[PDB]
């Protein structure tokens, strides 16, 4: 039946990649998927003859009942949706395969959005690791911010963030 | 090479088992381990070879003992209010910290500081039990069979059951 | 819902431990298990034919040290096809890294394969995926433990 | 820090996808990768450090791999010199990663893959979804055309991923 799967880890780990792997897997079995991304203007990646949908939204309420038609819900950048838990649950309880790719922690390692709160509801949690972009010789589980902004929500990539190991995360300069 | 590893899931999944598997693994490599378990009890530092097991209510009660050890294994981590800071301070010192815990309580709310610890972990494995209601599906939640509201209620099979999703609401 | 699950890795990785974890898991759900070594039953046997039809009564078959059983594949398959949860803990490779028994040959039939890692008992600071033999015996089958084998990483091997 | 990592499972499981996820990981850390694919009727190379070859036997890469941090070999099952090659490289300190079918359409060991397992520091088996019953994971590959040959290159028009029950139906 229905469930919630969570894909977490730092930036540069391939979480989104893994989310889509699972999506393509379901499509080959002719199961209908609805991919939900967050309103964050940044370049992405049609190739099947199945039922496949793709929304970009600020709050999951904005999808209304659209999801009911679908077998599989894939939510990327889940950390930015404030109604994540209730939404995934309501859907999973309806018998939907809900999959969520997210940062578990922000640049200061504080719980990012409702992600840590979602964990108790998940039938599976996979944490991916990046490679450390400072020492290049250890896996990376944290994300360090290279610009001087305090705000938690700051959309961006390699020019503003680096994936790091433990030692490296505290290295000052 | 220091780090935090987290082992979670519902009751009856073998988390503690897995914690100890990893402990024995380290011992075979002559690496020293300090196993920290939870309620109202002892300390030991014998079998102290050149060639430990504590039970406590708060991790402060271990003082600096851990500094001598290669590997820290903390079972039932959910009950320790100073978990995050403790595992971090240790991991940063270069210690292999491993934690077995319930990620969620009987109402599926975050249990203790476990969910808060996740961002600090280099690894997170969630184990699954078998559903003890329908016996034909894996189990990821813990249901409470007695009528107590309190979150902290220590106990086993007579007070809790591991369940799948459908069963959890039945 | 029948299947084969394989638990492999070198010595000192806790394979047997992991096999039993899964067993206890099933018992708590009141599912009947039959543990085969080389509600709960436990046999010790040289060839799996020696169990006859006993397994038919059971929900879950756990086979430890599977590498030593020459009839492993056909047995696990026949059972899994009957709807049994068959679980196998084994060394995938011997001390010279050659395929041990019918284990590598079983992989294509498995719904799951987990390889566990030990800690390297030479350098103490890297995971271990191979088993080195410390005594000078050539024979592949040599039963024993820490006095005759060590788990190692690549460099150390 | 050298090693061999194996990614196996049936068709339609995303093995190749997973191989490339790991590759992009390494690249972000400015680590040089050399992706080696299979091809029978044609051989090919391209460099500028990320490289991509297509070849019939891994000997055809000569010493090119020595310059690289990370070797990714897709469809490893078709290379008869796989074990010795991955080992030689891993022993040199290379991160060797291999995506492959562990078994063929009749579930017999495909190429040298099962023989490579004892040499691997990691083995992940991916699962597809069953394309017959659509409601169970899939760990085997069934062939839908009538060819006996083991080597038959192709996709969804010639193969389906299945669960256990379905594989015999
Ligand atoms: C589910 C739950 C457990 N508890 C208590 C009761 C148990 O003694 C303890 C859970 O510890 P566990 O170690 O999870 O118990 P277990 O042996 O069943 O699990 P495993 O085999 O995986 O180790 O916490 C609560 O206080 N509140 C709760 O909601
Ligand atoms: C390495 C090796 C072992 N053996 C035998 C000796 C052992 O008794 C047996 C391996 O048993 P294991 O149970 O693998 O050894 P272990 O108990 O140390 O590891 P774990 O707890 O992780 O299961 O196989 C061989 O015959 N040839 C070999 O090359
Ligand atoms: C099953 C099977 C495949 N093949 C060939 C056909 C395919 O081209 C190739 C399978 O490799 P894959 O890369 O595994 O096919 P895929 O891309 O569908 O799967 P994934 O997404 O997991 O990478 O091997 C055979 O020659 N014989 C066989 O029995
Ligand atoms: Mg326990
Ligand atoms: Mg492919
Ligand atoms: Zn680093
Ligand atoms: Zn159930
Ligand atoms: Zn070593
Ligand atoms: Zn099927």
């Amino acid at each position: 039946r229905g469930r919630i799967e969570l894909i977490i880890g730092p930036m540069f780990a391939g979480k989104t990649t893994e989310l889509m792997r699972r999506v393509k897997r379901e499509i080959h079995a002719r199961r209908s998927c609805f991919v939900i991304k967050y309103s964050k203007d940044t370049r992405y990646d049609h190739d099947q003859l199945m039922l496949r949908a793709q929304a970009a939204v600020s709050q999951l309420t904005e999808v209304r009942d659209t999801w009911k038609r679908f077998d599989v819900l894939a939510i990327d950048e889940g950390q930015f949706f404030s109604d994540l838990v209730d939404f995934c649950n309501t859907a999973a309880d309806a018998g939907k395969v809900v999959m969520v790719s997210a940062l578990d922690g922000d640049y200061r390692r504080k719980p990012f959005g409702q992600i840590c709160e979602l964990v108790p509801y998940c039938e599976a949690v996979d944490k991916l690791t990046a490679v450390c972009m400072m020492c290049h010789e250890q896996p990376a589980c944290f994300t360090r911010r290279t610009v001087n902004v305090e705000q938690q929500e700051l959309i961006g990539g390699a020019d503003m963030y680096i994936a790091t190991c433990r030692e490296c995360y505290s290295k000052q300069q």
